[PDB]
């Protein structure tokens, strides 16, 4: 690689950072886009008050406005759902580690249960909020409102870093390595600069996952994460190795690999700078498919980007991996869902099962209710789309479970519903190519009622090939398509996906049958339990 190929293709011009005018050809829309105007300035110079007084029909007249709407608001994490719910916008927060409070639940449910069936809400595969219904007209009071509660969206769509997400055990698990909140509220923080927006880092050529790992069990998933930090003593110091580009995409997913660099605890911050830095830097800004960060690091090696990395670093140092991490190879996956003691004595957590992730308001005003009644008024969400209530006086457990809500967000619902996660799919996402939360509760149901089993088996429903349900990690996967039926007739099918580990012996699965009818899918997957995870027909 050239010493050419090293020079900063960005620069910072009025406190927001772009392309060099000898770097912009060649580039994409969307970079187009940037360059026309700055996203950040949607928040940061509130030309939101603005827009929000404009009409949809007229900001659909101009490129300008109708890029505000499609792409810009994605930096204060609002979501134009153009093709399926025309005029209405959906709305994602920056919620690190999953942990939100009672006082935001509420918030929250009060701003979906003004748009009526055009609103509700839903848990993400990064441990975070959405909400649904959205009007433009009421974004500045939204804003607003959430910062109120202590809630950001800053930067949680677009070329931005993406949820931090963590151990959503951290604090409570008497198992835990590390725990994660701290780490992941200093890289939010820092990601969207205390909530007034950081422009040093929301101009990347892409989204950038980050995720901070405190548990053996590794529920932060950080083998698919462009920056994982890993637990690890060096030298008699706690600190992180750090594993870097995992991503999934329509055309490529890959696991994260080693940088070969360990940081200290409080360098987690100085780190993260870095790396986005050298990406935001040098990174190719061409082919969308050809983005993320793992690209750069193919194009420059990782001994190459590495070396990017140290120049960016305090003092321009960077120690060589530790030779261990903390992380233990031996160890089972430990069920979340259900009671459990923390490492409190006399306090329990409990996991709650959210089928498929959706909530409407009411849900969310009972979960909030819940959470006040007995733990602290803190509700945690997972990665597989489910809640967990921390700090319950054990005593208070019996009466707990006779909770009505209970039966509907269950401690301890049928084994293949503790594993199944959807996508957002075609009742709101415009890229979705068949119908995902409703379907996968309808095939997954039936498919209960036929077999037993004991195995904790996986199922990850997506409705496209942007594989945001991550069906690559899943025991059983199913991809969105349209096939045929019998008559050639068109129906909604899925690819299937088989092959798919967590935990440390990670793996990616890949398509075992391509284009079955999703009418067609229930005796397939009856069958691969009983041939595969040791099911029991009943
Ligand atoms: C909500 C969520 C899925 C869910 O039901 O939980 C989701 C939903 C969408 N994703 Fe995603 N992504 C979600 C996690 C993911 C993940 C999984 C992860 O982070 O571990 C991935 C795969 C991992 C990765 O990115 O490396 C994922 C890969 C994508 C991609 C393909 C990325 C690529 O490099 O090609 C797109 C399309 C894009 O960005 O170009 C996409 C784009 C989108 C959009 C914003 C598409 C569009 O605007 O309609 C979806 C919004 C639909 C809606 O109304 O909800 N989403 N998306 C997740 C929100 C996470 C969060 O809170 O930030
Ligand atoms: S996988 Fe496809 S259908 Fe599902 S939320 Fe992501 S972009 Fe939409
Ligand atoms: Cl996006
Ligand atoms: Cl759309
Ligand atoms: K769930």
């Amino acid at each position: 690689v050239a010493a050419e190929r090293l020079e900063p293709r960005v620069e910072e011009k009025d406190g927001y950072w772009i392309l060099k005018e000898q770097f912009r050809k060649g580039i994409n829309p969307q970079e187009k886009v940037k360059i026309e105007k700055e996203p950040m300035k949607l928040f940061m110079e509130n030309g939101i008050e603005e827009l929000a007084k404009i009409p949809i029909e007229e900001i659909d007249q101009s490129k300008l406005t109708k890029d505000d709407i499609d792409v810009r608001l994605k930096w204060l994490g609002l979501f134009h759902r153009r093709k399926n719910q025309y005029g209405r916008f959906m709305m994602r927060l920056k919620l690190p580690n999953g942990v939100t409070t009672s006082a935001q639940t509420r918030y929250l449910a009060s701003v979906i249960r003004k748009y009526g069936k055009e609103g509700c809400a839903d848990i993400t595969t990064r441990q975070n909020w959405q909400i649904r219904g959205v009007v433009l007209p009421d974004v500045p009071e939204i804003l607003k409102g959430l910062a109120e509660v202590g809630l950001t969206s800053l930067q949680s769509g677009g070329d931005n870093v993406r949820n931090p997400v963590g151990n959503p055990l951290a604090g409570i698990d008497p198992e835990e390595i590390v725990d994660t909140r701290p780490y992941t509220n200093l890289l939010s923080q820092f990601i969207t600069g205390n909530s007034r927006g950081n422009p040093a880092v929301s101009n990347l050529p892409r989204k950038w996952n980050p995720c901070v790992v405190g548990s053996h069990d590794l529920y932060e998933h950080p083998h698919i994460n462009d920056l994982a930090y890993m637990p690890a003593t060096k030298d008699g110091r706690f600190g992180f190795n750090l594993l870097v580009g995992g991503f999934f995409s329509a055309k490529r997913c890959d696991e994260a690999i080693p940088l070969d660099a360990w940081v200290p605890a409080d360098d987690v911050v100085p780190v993260c700078r870095a790396i986005l830095e050298a990406f935001r830097d040098l990174g190719f800004r061409g082919n969308r498919q050809k983005c993320r960060m793992m690209w750069l690091i193919d194009e420059l090696g990782v001994e190459g980007f590495r070396a990017e990395v140290e120049k960016r670093m305090p003092q321009q140092q960077l120690e060589r991996a530790s030779p261990e991490d903390l992380v233990q190879k031996q160890w089972e996956r430990r069920d979340y869902l259900g009671v459990h003691p923390q490492k409190q004595e006399g306090y329990s957590f409990i996991g709650l099962h959210i089928p498929v992730g959706r909530v409407q308001a009411d849900d969310m005003d009972e979960l909030a209710r819940l959470a006040d009644e007995y733990g602290s008024g803190e509700i945690r969400l997972t990665v597989e789309q489910n809640i967990i209530i921390p700090n319950i006086e054990t005593s208070k457990i019996e009466a707990l479970l006779k909770e009505p809500v209970l039966s509907t967000f269950s401690p301890d619902p049928p084994i293949l519903m503790k594993g199944l996660v959807a996508c957002t799919g075609n009742q709101f996402c415009g890229q979705a190519i068949i119908e995902t939360k409703a379907r996968s509760l309808k095939i997954t149901e039936e498919v209960q009622r036929q077999v037993s089993l004991t195995k904790p088996v996986r199922m990850h429903w997506t409705g496209c090939p942007n594989t945001c349900a991550q069906v690559q990690v899943a025991d059983i996967g199913f991809m969105g398509c349209l096939t045929r039926d019998k008559n050639g007739k068109t129906v909604e099918g899925a690819d299937v996906f088989l092959g798919g580990r967590i935990g440390s012996d990670s793996h990616l699965g890949e398509v075992y049958k391509k284009a079955v009818p999703c009418d067609d899918l229930v005796p397939l997957v009856v069958d691969l339990l009983v041939n595969n995870f040791g099911a029991v027909p009943r």
